[PDB]
């Protein structure tokens, strides 16, 4: 294909969002400031949008931008932090 993994992620993070609501690429390219034609764009994982952009999606989704452009690998596994963050543990034996 010669296809970018990291818009493929990013669309694929992002379509999880956008699929979860019930308001078409359409009304959420208004609210954001931008035209169909490059939400769709966004939506077909053929483009990134700049930071200004990036940041208005995470912003109106209240999410982060890491989660558009980091893996859905979502297994947790301690991290260590420098600080007083709050970190869970599982434990299962198999």
């Amino acid at each position: 294909m010669v296809k970018d993994k990291q818009k493929a992620i990013f669309s694929e993070n992002l379509n999880s969002y956008i699929a979860k609501s019930e308001k078409t690429q359409l009304e959420i390219a208004k609210s954001i400031g931008v035209s169909p034609q490059t939400f769709n764009t966004w939506c077909k994982g053929i483009a990134i949008p700049r930071m200004g952009k990036v940041q208005a999606l995470a912003d109106y989704f209240n999410i982060n931008k890491s989660d558009l452009i980091e893996d859905k690998k979502l297994n947790i596994d301690t991290v260590p932090i420098e600080s007083g963050y709050t970190l869970e543990h599982h434990h299962h034996h198999h």
